[PDB]
């Protein structure tokens, strides 16, 4: 205990096709699941999984591997134990192969820019497996906007860290229990903001962490190519273990970089081809 745990977390980038038509939302719901990377975890984490349709289908193609789900936070009080804490839902969702014996979700009552726009909180689940208790939170931060100062979004977050570690303090976890906290931070890895991230959600770094990737790359991700062609590459995707509950003698990250099989779209009379699952690349945490 842990053990040889796994939990893998995908910013899935699954925009509302109402708004976003045109971005191949249904056809990665399928190209996702089908991957390598989705196989052989005891917990996958999603993000950005906001258009009802593809969100659906994702996570029923999900169900063979992962036949225990949440559903995606911020839609309604349906199929939580408990919701605490807008055109859209907050796009996070967790499923397990483990059977799910609490789930309830948390919606961030601070918010800004575009942000304002959908529900974004955390889910939490409580699994077990072969006896053993694993507690694990999803979440999908505040991100930067280009009409909120920068000081303004890092106070967003700051404070949804601490709803974060609200919740957990409540909770009343007992400390010989496994906390992982986990997806899109929006946090750039190794900065001033990074090392109070730390501190506020009371997490340590990955072992023998590796910054120089890059979670979210304009540089290689052919999507990013496209829409933010200029932008520098960042780090943003994490998944934790939390420090005032038991831990792993080893605990890791590692982005993984793979590429999809090829797809495409059209926009007007124009067709757009490429080769990635989503605009952030997958996240696998693992115990050594």
């Amino acid at each position: 205990y842990p053990g040889n745990f796994k939990i893998t977390s995908h910013n899935v980038y699954l925009f509302s096709r109402n708004i976003y038509p045109n971005w191949g939302q249904m056809h990665r719901a399928d190209l996702i699941a089908q991957a390598d990377y989705m196989k052989n975890n005891d917990v996958v984490i999603l993000n950005e999984a906001f258009d009802t349709s593809a969100s659906h289908r994702l996570l029923n193609n999900l169900r063979e591997m992962y036949p225990h789900q949440t559903p995606v936070i911020g839609r309604s009080k349906h199929g939580w134990d408990k919701t605490e804490g807008a055109l859209e839902d907050g796009g996070v969702a967790v499923v397990s192969q483990w059977p799910i014996v609490e789930k309830s979700q948390h919606i961030f009552q601070r918010g800004g820019g575009a942000d304002r726009l959908s529900n974004k909180g955390f889910a939490y689940v409580k699994i077990m497996k072969n006896g053993k208790p694993y507690h694990i939170i999803g979440t999908h931060t505040q991100a930067d906007d280009s009409l909120i100062s920068k000081d303004t979004s890092r106070a967003i977050r700051a404070e949804q860290m601490q709803e974060i570690q609200t919740f957990i303090a409540k909770k009343n976890i007992p400390k010989d229990e496994i906390i992982f906290i986990g997806g899109d931070l929006n946090v750039n890895y190794g900065t001033d903001e990074y090392h109070d991230m730390l501190k506020l959600l009371n997490v340590s770094s990955p072992a023998n962490f590796n910054g120089q990737m890059a979670t979210w790359d304009p540089t290689t991700n052919s999507m990013l190519k496209e829409s933010y062609p200029k932008a520098a590459p960042e780090y943003l995707d994490y998944i934790f273990v939390e420090n005032g509950h038991a831990r792993p003698h080893s605990w890791h990250n590692k982005v993984l970089h793979t590429k999809s099989p090829q797809w495409s779209v059209k926009s007007w009379f124009k067709t757009y081809t490429y080769q990635d699952f989503s605009d952030h690349y997958p996240v696998v945490g693992f115990t050594d």
